[PDB]
RNA sequence: CAGGUCUCU
RNA sequence: AGAGACCU
């Protein structure tokens, strides 16, 4: 991606957008009790802890565009995913604006604890004041569909989390691009089936982890992904995608069966305009990671990258032989013999791809099932039965998390998630956590799972 | 102060 | 109907 150009909002008529600058990131009771290196991210120009300037920081993720036509590989890769979709059968008939708005069995309602964008978000306008839960009403949403139309202008904040004291110093906060409620309600109706459909078949079909569930999935994994695996990390996957990508969606999903109208949507998220506080600027290439389908079109695209890069990079890949699952950026492959990511990451230079070794790795090593990771859990037989597979967050991660709060009045559902979490790395590590959390006077007064319980349920999953 | 998935009372 | 965990 690449940012094209920017004027004042008076220039361009855009209301200005601006975002709380003060953290709601607090340490926590835990906060000496467990080590951890991360802080609220730098949310303001001001911030005391920058070593650089903020804004400059801010949008260095776009890093320009190299292709913004399909080649040949580029080309046979997307028609290779997009021929192994078509056993799937997505409907690519319109979803109802009701379903849209309200949900279905594999779509969530869109949320209306959340910001309804441009403009009603500098309006006074919540998504509440237009649906209702309990009317399922649409009425008002087609009212305002039509009084302020589509393809509206993205509204860019700061996110508002831990990161590490390195991005700290270097002002790399993310940025969150908030849609207008106009455009999610619109690429839910043409797109709702195919999120359906993702939602409810994450594996090597769809190649996507979105909606899998780690507890279970981690089991499954090294069946779907069989003989040599490779893996490898992007940097700033979302932002320094080329519009060649978006070109080579389209291919996709025009030959799954989509309407040209359906598939026109696409140019809308590759060609973006962002209200950052007073200006407005423009964005070509890149996900506007804050769109209805993020997760998903990211992992699609992934998959069309993954491919391309084979063919391009090496001779006599059999594309069919092929196993991956994506989760946006995030991969885990497998192939019949194995892959050099060194190569891939030479030919995904060319492509404006940034490819870095597995888990911050100094170099490209082996990927085994000992040292693999996704959703950054590792992957830990069981040692009664060794063919049910622990997802494993690190202690460390589980550490950053507990130091700190946002509310502390739910500090016993945070513990308990990182209790659900930390036992799948062992008793011994489990009952270390534990008592550290109890050696303080809240963590005496906090109901923590017992790990023998855990354990049964986790059996009982299966 | 966005799009999502997972889990819990 | 609440809450937390994790991906962008
Ligand atoms: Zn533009």
């Amino acid at each position: 991606g690449e940012i094209q150009w920017v004027k004042p909002n008076k220039e361009t008529g855009r209301l200005n957008i601006n975002g709380p600058t003060r953290t709601k990131l607090e340490p926590s009771v835990f906060h000496d009790v467990f080590e951890g290196n991360k802080e609220p991210a730098v949310l303001h120009s001001k911030d005391p802890r920058l070593e650089v300037d903020f804004e400059q920081a801010l949008f260095s993720k776009y890093v320009g565009n190299t292709l913004y036509e399909p080649d040949e590989y580029i080309k046979e890769a997307a028609l290779h995913y997009a021929n192994q979709l078509k056993q799937l059968d997505i409907d690519t008939s319109q979803m109802s604006m009701e379903e849209a708005c309200y949900g279905t069995e594999n779509l969530e309602a869109i949320d209306l604890h959340t910001s309804a964008g441009y403009p009603y978000s500098a309006l006074g306008i919540k998504k509440r004041d237009i649906l209702d839960s309990t009317t399922r009403d649409v009425s008002k949403m087609k009212f305002y569909m039509d009084k302020y139309g589509l393809d509206l202008p993205y509204s860019t904040y700061v996110k508002d989390e831990l990161r590490s004291i390195d991005k700290i110093k270097k002002g790399k906060s993310r940025l969150i691009e908030a849609s207008s409620l106009n455009d999610s309600v619109y690429l839910r109706m043409t797109f709702g089936h195919l999120y359906e459909t993702f939602h409810a078949n994450p594996g090597t079909v769809t190649g996507s982890a979105v909606g899998c569930n780690p507890d279970t999935f981690w089991s499954k994994l090294p069946i779907l992904l069989p003989g040599s695996l490779f893996a490898f990390d992007y940097s700033g996957y979302d932002a320094s995608l080329s519009p060649v990508w978006f070109r080579a969606l389209e291919l996709v999903l025009r030959e799954i069966g989509y309407s040209e109208e359906a598939v026109s949507l696409v140019e809308g998220i590759n060609h973006t305009h962002h209200v950052y506080r007073n200006k407005t600027y423009c964005v070509l290439g890149g996900m506007p990671s804050g769109c209805s389908g993020t997760s998903i079109f990211n992992s699609m695209i992934n998959n069309i990258i993954i491919r391309a890069l084979l063919i391009k990079t090496f001779k006599g890949i059999d594309l069919d032989e092929l196993n991956m699952v994506a989760y946006g950026d995030d991969v885990l492959a497998s192939y019949p013999f194995p892959i050099d990511c060194l190569e891939l990451a030479r030919t995904g230079k060319e492509y404006g791809l940034t490819m870095t070794p597995a888990d911050k790795s100094p170099c490209f090593n082996e990927v085994n099932w000992d040292n693999a990771t996704f959703l950054k859990r590792g992957f830990l037989p069981d040692e009664q039965f060794p063919f049910l597979i622990h997802p494993t967050m690190p202690m460390k991660e589980i550490h950053e998390s507990i130091r700190w709060t946002k509310d502390a009045r739910n500090t016993q559902d945070h513990v308990r998630s990182l209790c659900l979490l930390a036992w799948h790395n062992g008793k011994q590590e489990y009952e270390k956590f534990v008592s550290a959390i109890r050696s303080v006077p809240v963590g005496k007064a906090l109901a923590i799972p017992n790990y023998e319980n855990l354990r049964r349920n986790w059996l009982e999953l299966f």
